[PDB]
């Protein structure tokens, strides 16, 4: 209490840009995240102690894997943070404080490994949760994290304040599996064009919530090419990884995972920007019109990878 976290003049003015890439140096990730948390829900919402301390078991959390590791989760919590700081009044003080949190935690104990890859290994997550596994398993993980001692950021809330605070959190979660997307904007698509969106509607803030999840979470596709082209080498690192493994089991991995087809991954890049990316930030535009910076920058990185196919880098 009148302790400002503040950061060098750079930081403090790019950290405020959708497309800001939160550097090299792991030391200064948490400082950042308290910094967004300070600023964008105020510096009462969360004792410091308690949140430095739960920062700090949920990065202990994160594995050393080249893609879903801890600097993943606080690359999709700046996302969140620049969401919400653009479009400021249309969302609670228990959606600012669960969404940045749910984002931090949203890939906790990732192994580098689809759902797919645990079902078809039989791992005994795929039997405690037959859809969605790492997503619950990601949110089982924050509650396990937020009942350690000392590591209830959540304290002060009422006991109903403190349900409504997890429900986002399991919900936002949840939406981080690329496989519950398509669903979720298709209805959202009609219900913005039919006139029908109603953010008084708690169902329809799940889906504009779980929307903006999978916005945060794509969100190496909206930065400047050079961070966009080397974050995709550490996700074809985990995918051929997954493939491999996937040929120990005696199964042909999908083309998307098999490191002999390289070659195909400009032509591969350009399905996921128009079949995911380019219609999940259109979308989101269209409800967030603040949000048309992610729009502008994925359609930017689609017409690089389209420069690398014909030749040109
Ligand atoms: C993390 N994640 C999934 C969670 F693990 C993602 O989808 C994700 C998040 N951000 N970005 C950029 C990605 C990503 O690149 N996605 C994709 C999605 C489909 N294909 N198909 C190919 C391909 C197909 C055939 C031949 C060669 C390649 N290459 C991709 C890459
Ligand atoms: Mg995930
Ligand atoms: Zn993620």
């Amino acid at each position: 209490g009148l302790m400002q976290f503040t950061l060098p003049v750079r930081l403090c003015k790019e950290i405020e840009l959708f497309h800001f890439d939160i550097g090299p140096f792991e030391n200064m990730w948490p400082g950042i995240f308290v910094y967004m948390v300070h600023r964008s829900c105020g510096t009462s919402c969360f004792e410091l102690e308690k949140l430095c301390r739960f920062i700090m078991s949920v990065k202990k959390n994160y594995r050393r894997v080249p893609y879903h590791n801890w600097k993943h989760a606080v690359t999709v919590a700046h996302c969140m943070y620049a969401i919400l700081q653009n479009n400021h009044t249309l969302f609670t003080d228990l959606e600012r404080k669960g969404l940045l949190i749910a984002c931090l935690c949203h890939d906790l104990d990732h192994r580098g490994f689809s759902n797919s890859y645990l079902q078809k290994f039989d791992h005994p997550l795929a039997a405690l949760y037959s859809t969605s596994t790492m997503e619950q398993h990601h949110f089982s993980q924050t509650v396990s994290i937020l009942q350690l001692e000392g590591h209830n950021i959540f304290s002060t809330l009422s006991s109903s304040e403190y349900e409504q605070v997890l429900e986002i959190i399991r919900k936002a979660i949840i939406a981080t599996d690329l496989a519950l997307y398509f669903g979720n904007r298709k209805q959202l698509e009609e219900m913005y064009q039919t006139g029908s969106l109603n953010l008084n509607n708690q169902s329809h803030r799940d889906r504009v919530i779980g929307l903006m999840m999978t916005a945060c979470d794509l969100c190496s596709v909206t930065k400047l090419w050079p961070v966009t082209k080397l974050t995709a080498n550490d996700i074809y690192a985990e995918f051929w990884a997954e493939g491999d493994e996937m040929k120990k089991l005696g199964i042909q991995p999908i083309p998307m995972m098999d490191r002999d087809k390289k070659d195909e991954v400009p032509q591969g890049q350009l399905g996921f920007y128009n079949a995911v990316a380019i219609p999940c930030y259109t979308t989101l535009t269209q409800i967030l019109p603040p949000t048309e910076p992610l729009l502008k920058a994925c359609r930017d990185n689609l017409s690089q990878w389209e420069k690398v196919i014909r030749g040109e880098e």
